[PDB]
């Protein structure tokens, strides 16, 4: 597009660095706009990606790298019966009234137990000792992986997030680093060394993990869905579902912790702390631009004629900072007014974990401001915030009085 030739300069590492001044730019210049280094349209208003995320003239796709990634049938990027199915496949377990019977005895042993190992000590990393274990020993008990390690969990979806972020294409239109997916399939390749012993035993022995339902749940009398059909969907949860509770988390701290005052609040005040959150995800929104929809018609959109066939990755990041919508949106405040944000998406294709994730966080912010009332964040170590597909705060490093 002739005004936005300077696009043709953005580089990935800078969209991954930080992403927002690039995208404050299209924004007012170019709603809706093709992208060279990513490959793609890209949508960063909220008026457009929910125009987008809910229009009947698209549906889901999984981006470039995204299906290099994941495959098929990723619940992300499947429409139709396969989608109906892979959504009646997870749903039970994230059902509200579902989570409300056990969310609480789950999450909140978990949270003493990880916080017990540092809460005496006057200073931690919060990122790698709390708020991402918890994100995946929570999940991870519940689907049945019980038995593999946190820090395993961990690694799986930093390399996951690596592959499917993996983004940047040549003046070609070819992968620029097709060797930043060797990381990916070697995460999947450990996932089916773990995994597949345990399919195995669920088909004959089904329990109550959520990987056993998958395998069982709407299924004629002794069937079970294909374990191909499903991996896709597993590898997804492996890497968003593990990540993203924990990086929301510690994004609602880093903010409060720039709001002295509203910490103060929240602290006193545990009840603030589901609002505390929202703001969190819309100030920096952990799944930031990863998914995308695809026009099955011609449309025109913030004045843009799409031909049918055409890939647009909704940048609900930016879309949360739309200052058509809010005052000041860089800024964390925790008494902006509730409006919609886009940190779930929207339409048929939102979040389906959006309940279970926001009790998952608020848990644990619950346990971490009863352990250690006076936190306060070490302001020498810089809160670095990385991703462009995927982002939150690279470490969160914060002192107390013992
Ligand atoms: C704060 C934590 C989380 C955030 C910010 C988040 C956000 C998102 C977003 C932005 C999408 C794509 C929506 C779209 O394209 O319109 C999505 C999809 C999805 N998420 Fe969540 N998510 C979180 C946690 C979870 C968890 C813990 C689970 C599972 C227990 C989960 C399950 C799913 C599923 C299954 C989908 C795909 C829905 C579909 O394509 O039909 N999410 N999530
Ligand atoms: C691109 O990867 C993803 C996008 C949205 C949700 C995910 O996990 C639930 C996820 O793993």
């Amino acid at each position: 597009r002739p005004d936005l030739a300077w696009l043709d300069e953005v580089t990935m590492t800078q969209l991954e660095r930080n992403p927002y001044e690039v995208y404050e730019r299209l924004r007012a210049e170019a709603p809706l706009a093709f992208v060279p280094v990513l490959g793609s349209y890209v949508a960063s208003t909220a008026e457009v990606c929910r125009e987008v995320a809910t229009s009947p003239d698209f549906e889901a796709v999984i981006t470039p790298a995204g299906g290099r990634t994941f495959g098929h049938p990723a619940i992300i990027g499947v429409n139709g019966d396969i989608h109906a199915d892979l959504r009646s496949m997870v749903e039970p377990a994230l059902q509200p009234a579902e989570v409300d019977r056990w969310i609480d005895d789950l999450v909140r042993p978990i949270a003493r137990r990880y916080l017990e190992r540092f809460e005496n000590d006057g200073h931690a990393e919060l990122v790698a000792q709390y708020c991402e274990p918890v994100s995946v020993r929570s999940l991870g008990d519940l689907l049945g992986l019980q038995e593999v390690d946190s820090d395993k969990l961990r690694e799986w979806f930093a390399k996951l997030n690596r592959s499917h972020t993996n983004a940047a294409v040549d003046e070609n239109g070819e992968f620029a680093n097709p060797e930043g997916f060797a990381e990916g399939d070697q995460a999947k390749a450990e996932i089916r060394a773990v995994v597949d012993p345990l399919i195995d035993k669920w088909i004959e022995h089904p329990d109550d993990s959520a990987i056993s339902h998958w395998l069982h749940d709407g299924m004629p009398p002794g069937q079970t869905r294909d374990r191909e059909y499903i991996y896709p969907t597993i590898y997804v949860y492996l890497l968003g579902a593990m990540q993203e509770p924990g990086h929301g988390m510690a994004s609602t701290l880093v903010g409060l912790f720039s709001r002295p005052e509203q910490l103060e609040e929240v602290v006193d005040d545990p009840t603030l702390i589901p609002r505390a959150i929202a703001e969190g995800l819309r100030w920096t929104s952990p799944i930031w631009s990863a998914t995308a929809r695809i026009s099955t018609k011609p449309v025109t959109i913030a004045g843009v004629d799409l031909p049918a066939g055409t890939p647009v990755m909704l940048s609900y990041g930016s879309a949360n900072h739309d200052t058509g919508k809010y005052e000041a949106p860089s800024q964390y405040d925790l008494h902006r007014p509730p409006l919609p944000h886009l940190a779930f998406g929207a339409g048929n294709h939102a979040c389906a974990g959006i309940y279970f994730a926001n009790h998952v966080m608020r848990i644990a912010l619950e346990e971490l401001f009863e352990a250690i009332p006076n936190l306060e964040r070490d302001t020498r170590e810089g809160v670095e915030f990385w991703g462009w597909g995927f982002r939150g705060p690279t470490s969160l490093h914060v002192t107390w009085e013992v």
